[PDB]
């Protein structure tokens, strides 16, 4: 019974607890509380193979912490989430990436380029192709999601993290 330890990162505002309360308890959160740091726990069967996840949701920092020097260097795979409606974060997702491979002494770590937020259509700054183009240049996989009900690639997007992981 292995344990995964998936981190959520990214600048603040994004998402990163609305994705992961969305994948625990179903309900999409429509308050804005900032996070310091929230550890998720659950003992679930993903593609006939039992899995503990400990998800770490994180604060919207940008700059540097100890913090998150201590969960990048634990973390077993990374989802790096930005908004499509704030344009600062998907630039800002050069930095996250950066970091963890740094943090890691690695040349790739597995990851998941998250693209959040998509069901605001008339707010959308960052498009499909932009994305796909960040993903491609890392060679990581980009998956679009909302966690607003009804919630798009919420379970995809944890278990997809947890194959990644898997499949190395
Ligand atoms: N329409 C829509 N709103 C979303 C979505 N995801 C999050 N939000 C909203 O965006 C705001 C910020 O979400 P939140 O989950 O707190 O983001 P965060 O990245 O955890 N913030 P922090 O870095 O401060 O902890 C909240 O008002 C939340 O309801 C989404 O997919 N769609
Ligand atoms: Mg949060």
């Amino acid at each position: 019974l292995p344990t995964y330890k998936l981190v959520v990162v990214g600048d603040g505002g994004v998402g990163k607890s609305a994705l992961t309360i969305q994948f625990f308890q179903k309900i999409f959160v429509p308050e804005y509380d900032p996070t310091i740091e929230d550890s998720y726990l659950k003992h679930t069967e993903i593609d006939n193979q039992w899995a503990i996840l400990d998800v770490l949701d994180t604060a919207g920092q940008e700059e540097f912490s100890a913090m998150r020097e201590q969960y990048m260097r634990t973390g077993d795979g990374f989802l790096i989430v930005y908004s499509v409606t704030d344009k600062a974060s998907f630039e800002h997702v050069d930095r996250f990436h950066q970091l963890i491979l740094r943090v890691k002494d690695r040349e790739s770590f597995p990851m998941i380029l998250v693209a959040n937020k998509v069901d605001l259509m008339h707010l959308r700054k960052v498009t499909r192709d932009q994305g796909k183009e960040m993903a491609t240049k890392y060679n990581i996989p980009y998956i679009e999601t909302s966690a607003k009900d009804p919630p798009l690639n919420v379970d995809k997007t944890f278990h997809d993290l947890v194959r990644v992981i898997r499949q190395q």
